[PDB]
């Protein structure tokens, strides 16, 4: 069929709303998660009867291949989207109300800098089609923007989805410049992440600082050296259950700073031993007397100075 | 071929019915699982007959383009399921059986809490279209809900398949219409996990817990610190096995104890040391007698108050 | 078209015949591989024949939708088969001949209960649709059942490709049905798992051992607990591989005994270390000449056991 | 639906222009990278002009059907695009204009001499094959050529995206063809590689040097080998990401010539020891205080040198 | 449409040839390519023949439903190719031209017998079935078989790519079947093995033979089970990329005489201790006196040796 001729100069308002249901599958090294969700739309079409009678104020049924569906197409998605339409029930004498379900790879910025505590946003763009009838345009109604509270997304928890008109600004055509803006907003789960990663390395570096009170030097090297391999296994470990980051983030920067204490501890333990055998014991107790109080207080000073630095 | 018309609208009950054939690829990262299974309807026709004739009693057989096949879906599915039609008989007495075969792949959510001893519910929902003439309701058959006693999901046994009727409860309550839940109770084989991850790691702390018994501190040193290596290693062993899973598990919790173990097991060695070489050996046999006894007492303890706060 | 005139009392019977081509992509953790192999037909038809007046070539084309085809539908398949119908053959007599080429992916359990040394048997089940008029009945040709000589699986050397004559028959939603079997029997090449996995965990085991030579307490202390890390890292290059059976094996059973043999190897040389330093030497020596012999007859009892229980 | 006709022998011109989107999926050992994008083309068919002096006062539209839409294909791809149109308009004097929107996956050559910091350029390459009656030639469109402000790209930075105006024209298939040149220059960002990678391998290095200073045998080899092992786990590491190429890099130079020094300081502390037990001490101290200035130097001159080779 | 008239006394033949565009993702665990080719084909059809009067000075361009294309299919292929018609033209005479571009993916064994510096043949089958009318073999086209300059393999050099020209005629299920065979030769990349992967093994191998110029119990031990630890990662890392095979390869008897090594070099040093020990010190300097010489020298034959079983 065709779209309905223009009736009074007024322009054909599509009055689009997204349900979300499901979110999954967030793979961020290719920076893409599919969406499992719903899509609500109305488009006022009076003066196109459809069995307008108070005897008949039955609520009619209507088929994809009825009436005319206007045609919006996601700007961020790697196909188009595999929709299949849910129901299309439409009033005696009025609007249209529409519903399907439809799955797309979205593609998303995910920023991961502050990555234990960090919150993310994740944008859906939609932009609809014009044709031979009088001009669309987009606007969002707040009655059908929502979810069903029952959203199964581990690990994060929705804070808010909202919407708004914004402008698009892509090889301009004097026209499809109405496009929407979805944005869902996540917060990540950090509790366990303390207890999986944090404690560990604090023992294991703790474990090591504990060769400030022993005088034998071999004992001292074989602390430290496979407490240094002990932490690099750690590290192994810890890389699998985290994406690529090709840029710099507070747990690589954490790390960095562990391996600079290890160099700093083996430093201080040949130091001690040198002068043990060069004959300055007295030399060699006050090192070590200092170094026991020296390590932790830097340690805490330079973990608030990143804290800060990363934090605001 | 159309929806059978009404006689005294009287509401038409199709008797659904899911006969399981496959049950497959339980992916826990992806939340998801595919099933391979029947489907019946029992809907009846009564002013459309087919070949009500005692002489044609033979049984009717028809192709899908015979007769209207009822129009179902699943809430949560990714994609539409693949309508693989079986056989489709009908008996000149009016009712209609129908069967046919799809593939699809559910999204069902999942706790791994007690992970090793868990139990899953994983479920199906099902909704019908509403016709502009009458109104369709869904029922239970109980005689069709089943499964073929050979449906392997590898690492779980299977208990149950029952069916009940709810309310859809959905917030676009467009028709008011109706749902079903399909309930499947698993439970997983726990048998395996003790001898494959259990015990060794017992045996490694108790290797670890035999420096009480030893004076030289190199020998302790080596000793545990090789200890926590071998501990780490197997750690990385066997993270392989476990889900990603955003939240503390009993494993989990089992693992950072044994890592404080290992914490305070170096911290006793050191004071033993530190006690011997000030002279004080007296304290140091005192201490070094105590934490033979003390150490099982404290994990039994911790073992016993973890399992009834996470089991009840 | 409609199908064969029911005027032959007897059952219509259709003649099957698979003729493989490759398999490929033998999976473990979903236990299913992917086929593609040839499927003919073969039944009589009197409604419709050729004579010799007509012309001499004796043989009559077709096209699929002008004939009466059987339907025949796969079992154990999770989508379902992409048919190449190739040529259709008609005898003056009314015997027609038919044939396909099809792929398609089939779900069979795996048994991994003697790894190294197992060997599978893998299904196909074929169905076929009941009709209103005759009674079909499913048959097996062995002539026309084979396999071509390129036919390779990664791992695995082929034994047999049979099918059992013997249909199962029940009735399944009130409709009765025929069932047809094809075995094909593989076993694993076990040849290169000797040296790659089995020999150096023996040798690492005998290098273990050396311990009961010598009296240091810290090279044994070295030797056992260095040993105990190379088993555990060796552990990980045997998983790599490995299916992730959730239930008992011969090679997991291997592991936990050697396990079990590193903890008691540590128990004895901290016993013979206490009792050298309490001054009694003799008892001592005792011990480690005992253990000497005790620990390779004990080890080679076991493995003999072992292998009595799992394969007897 | 027809070639147009020539007026002469003249041929016909279409101008493309390609719009970035976004790009990602970059594989390094793949060599492949993903990309989707809007398509732009313009031809002139004078069969086909409109009249806006008499038949009607707009200008001519179409639909994806009922207009020939030149066949446009990409050579350097695995699959056909994936495509689907978004606008067809019609000049009055004959030049149509096009649009679509498509999605692919490009393969494309890397070099890797300079890894850390090196950068690339990604070719796609258009083709049209010249029908019987109508030769064809592609030309560019500067207005249409561009990406959006939001093409972003993991860890790497988008410096151009050109054309090449020059077709390189070639008699292939005994037809005659033309190609058109996309260029998109990038450059890695080199930064997060430095804290990540380079400066844990010098510590690590330091560390093994730091045994010039002492003289316990135990100790020394202690240090050495422990250190080397780490060396090895984080050369693991490093080289998960890393692809292997026929050529010589800039990491497996420095991890080579890492290997070299770890075994010639290997060799150093063996023949020091050897030294002392023949009582010849004087030498052994020679020789120690000798290294520890020869090697530090003797490492920056050979990466001076390696930088100078690699850089210059 | 129809098969050609057999008026000619010749069967039917068909030439092809296949033109490689580029080939890519050659899977080693699974022996598996995948390849972006052409396919041209040419036959003789009497009828469709025309005169160039009446306006025949342009050869008459057909479609597809409009002719009688042969059916052309790949053995040895997962799927059925994805092909898309280019052009078929028909000259004068009656021969017919055909070209068409696909993608597929190509299932053929290899030969890991000298892993590191092996060459491979990798084959594509074409066949063709049988009419009833005519009868049907395949030849080759010489001046259309080759490929571009652009085709490049990630590890591989392409040497060759030629056809066989003689086909094999067989019967395959009551008809006649001819066979082409499509070789591509290739040769490995080896030189990113050496410095990666022999060389510093070569290394370890060297730093724990050091053990020999010593007589401290302890430090022999660590270096020794050291270099094993270090040795077993070597080999994981080797393993992973190199499938299992029912023969003996060459890296893989190297890797198990390396074990070997690493057992004798234990069995020695314990030897060594045992007899120092019981006051017996010349024989055991004598032992180790001699082994420093015995052990470099078999090493050296024992590769010679392998060296010349497998490559002469
Ligand atoms: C030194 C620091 C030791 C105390 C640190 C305790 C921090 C919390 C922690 O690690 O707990 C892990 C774990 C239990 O976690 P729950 O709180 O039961 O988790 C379920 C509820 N979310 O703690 C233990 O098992 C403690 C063992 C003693
Ligand atoms: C944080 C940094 C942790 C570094 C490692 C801690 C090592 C503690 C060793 C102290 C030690 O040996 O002291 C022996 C000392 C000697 O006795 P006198 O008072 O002289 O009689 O005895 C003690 O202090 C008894 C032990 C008390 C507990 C020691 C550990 C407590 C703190 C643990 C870390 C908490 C985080
Ligand atoms: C020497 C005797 C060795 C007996 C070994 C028996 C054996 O291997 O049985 C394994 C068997 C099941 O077979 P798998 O295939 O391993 O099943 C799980 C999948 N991996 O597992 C078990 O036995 C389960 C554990 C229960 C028994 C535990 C025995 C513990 C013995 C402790 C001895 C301490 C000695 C102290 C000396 C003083
Ligand atoms: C559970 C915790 C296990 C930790 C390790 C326990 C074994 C330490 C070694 C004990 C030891 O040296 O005892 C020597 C002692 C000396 O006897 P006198 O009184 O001097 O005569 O002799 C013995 O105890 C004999 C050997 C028995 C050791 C076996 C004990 C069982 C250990 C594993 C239990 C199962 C888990
Ligand atoms: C140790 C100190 C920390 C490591 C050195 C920091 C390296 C940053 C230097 C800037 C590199 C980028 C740049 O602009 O330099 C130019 C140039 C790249 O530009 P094109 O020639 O176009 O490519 O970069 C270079 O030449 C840098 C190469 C030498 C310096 C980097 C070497 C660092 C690692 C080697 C030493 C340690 C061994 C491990
Ligand atoms: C790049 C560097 C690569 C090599 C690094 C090896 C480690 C540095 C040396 C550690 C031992 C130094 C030592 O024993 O010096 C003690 C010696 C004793 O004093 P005298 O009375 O002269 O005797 O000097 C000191 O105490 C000075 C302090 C030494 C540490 C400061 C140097 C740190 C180097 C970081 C690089
Ligand atoms: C490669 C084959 C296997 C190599 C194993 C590693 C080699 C170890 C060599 C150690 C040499 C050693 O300990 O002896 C040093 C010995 C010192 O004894 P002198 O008093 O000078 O004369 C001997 C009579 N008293 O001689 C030397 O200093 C020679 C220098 C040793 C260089 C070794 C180079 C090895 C290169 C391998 C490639
Ligand atoms: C098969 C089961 C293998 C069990 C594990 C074996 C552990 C290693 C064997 C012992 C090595 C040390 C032997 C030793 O020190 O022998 C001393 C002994 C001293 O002799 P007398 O002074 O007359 O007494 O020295 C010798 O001459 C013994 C010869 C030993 C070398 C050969 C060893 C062969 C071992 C084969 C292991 C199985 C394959
Ligand atoms: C000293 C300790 C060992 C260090 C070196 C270990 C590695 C040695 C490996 C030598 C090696 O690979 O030689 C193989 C190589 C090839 O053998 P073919 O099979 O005939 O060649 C293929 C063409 N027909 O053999 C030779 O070249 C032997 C020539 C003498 C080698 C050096 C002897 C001195
Ligand atoms: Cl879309
Ligand atoms: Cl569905
Ligand atoms: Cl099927
Ligand atoms: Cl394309
Ligand atoms: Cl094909």
């Amino acid at each position: 069929v065709s779209p309905p001729p223009p009736i009074a100069d007024e322009p054909l308002t599509v009055n689009t709303g997204i349900y979300l249901i499901e979110c999954y599958s967030l793979d961020d090294k290719a920076e893409t998660f599919k969406v499992n969700a719903f899509l609500s739309l109305s488009w006022k079409d009076r003066r196109l009867a459809f069995d307008p009678v108070r005897s008949g104020v039955r609520v009619k049924t209507y088929e994809p291949e009825a009436i005319w569906i206007p045609e919006i197409r996601f700007v961020n998605v790697e196909n188009a989207r595999d929709a299949d339409v849910v129901d299309i029930s439409v009033s005696p004498d009025g609007t249209v109300q529409y519903l399907e379900r439809f799955s797309a790879r979205v593609l998303s910025p995910l920023d991961f800098r502050r990555y234990p505590f960090d919150s993310q946003t994740l944008h859906i763009y939609l932009i609809v089609r014009s044709v031979d009838t009088r001009n669309i345009v987009l606007a969002v109604d707040l009655e059908k923007v929502g979810k069903n509270d029952d959203v199964f997304l581990t690990g994060w928890d929705i804070e808010s989805f909202t919407a708004v008109v914004k402008p698009a600004n892509f090889a301009l055509e004097d026209r499809l410049e109405s496009k929407l803006d979805y944005q869902l907003r996540i917060s990540r789960q950090y509790f366990s992440y303390i207890p999986n990663i944090i404690l560990p390395m604090l023992f294991i570096l703790f474990i090591s600082w504990t060769a400030f009170w022993s005088t034998s030097y071999e004992a001292n090297v074989t602390l430290v050296v496979s407490t240094l391999i002990a932490h690099i296994a750690f590290n192994i470990l810890v890389e699998t259950n985290l994406p690529k980051t090709p840029y710099m983030t507070y747990t690589g920067a954490i790390i960095f700073m562990i391996y600079l204490f290890y160099f700093v501890a083996v430093i201080e333990v040949t130091v001690q031993h040198y002068l043990k055998v060069e004959s300055q014991p007295a030399r060699a107790a006050s090192i070590t007397r200092a170094s026991r109080i020296a390590f932790p207080v830097v340690f805490l000073l330079a973990n608030i100075i990143l804290a800060f630095l990363f934090f605001g």
